[PDB]
């Protein structure tokens, strides 16, 4: 059976189970680090949450305080615009968080990012987004729908793990791998930026293993490194990607 390696540090498990149904040999290959970093570009988001926002959504508890802190650090007001925001928390911790702050939400979710979807008004303006590690793109593109602009404040990101890169480059340069998922514009970065071989690696990805992409992101990032796309899903869906990279090799023939 064909091998489809996975760039991805979440969903691994669901990834495995996905391709074992499908009836592909998944690997897996992470490009990112456990360990994270600032982001340095969050001081400036955070400047813009001081400006003042329509709408504020935390999702962790953690993360509240942490932005909270933040806020401190850069010498902003942020209990000010927050105040004058329609807040909504993601599940108990985050409003609890909210609470402390004198800053209680309107509506609270089930703990889960898709729990919020049915509580989103229909605005204008900036809807901030407080973020703590993970990305979440479903929230965000939901948000956009609704109407708003959209201000991630994400304080960390995973670092690369280079020997992860080497592992992979070296899959995918030996021929050990059939196809490539990347869930990601990062893990396209990071894989590139990491490997001992960039140019061998980008005409390995052309001709003898196939790029999959979650996201047009992840797809033009892909773009960017000289790369094409073997196969593209646009509904950020796991099992999306895999049944239409099937059919993608099955309309080869």
């Amino acid at each position: 059976t064909m091998r489809i390696a996975y760039a991805g540090l979440r969903r691994k498990e669901e990834f495995k189970a996905l391709a074992e149904k499908l009836g592909f040999t998944p690997l897996l290959f992470p490009v990112q680090a456990t360990e994270k970093v600032p982001v340095p570009e969050y001081r400036d988001q955070v400047r813009e949450l001081a400006q003042g926002v329509d709408l504020f959504l935390a999702t962790t508890g953690v993360g509240v305080r942490d932005l909270l802190e933040a806020g401190k650090a850069l010498g902003l007001d942020l209990e000010g615009p927050l105040a004058k925001a329609f807040r909504l928390a993601r599940g108990a911790k985050a409003a609890r968080a909210l609470k402390e702050a004198g800053l209680p939400p309107h509506a609270v979710g089930d703990g889960t990012s898709k729990s919020l979807l049915p509580l989103l008004p229909q605005g204008r303006g900036v809807a901030a987004l407080q973020l703590y590690g993970k990305p979440l793109p479903l929230l965000e593109n939901a948000l956009a729908e609704r109407g708003y602009r959209v201000l991630p404040l994400m304080p960390y990101r995973h670092l690369p793990d280079p020997e992860g890169i080497l592992r992979l480059e070296e899959a995918v340069l030996r021929g050990e791998v059939d196809a490539l998922a990347f869930v990601a514009a990062i893990q396209v970065e990071f894989l590139f930026e990491g490997a001992k071989d960039p140019k061998a690696l980008r005409e390995a990805l052309n001709t003898r293993v196939k790029a999959l992409a979650v996201g047009r992101v992840t797809a033009d990032a892909l773009r960017e490194w000289g790369v094409k796309p073997f196969y593209v899903d646009e509904t950020e869906r796991l099992g999306s990607l895999l049944q239409g990279f099937k059919r993608a090799l099955q309309k080869e023939v």
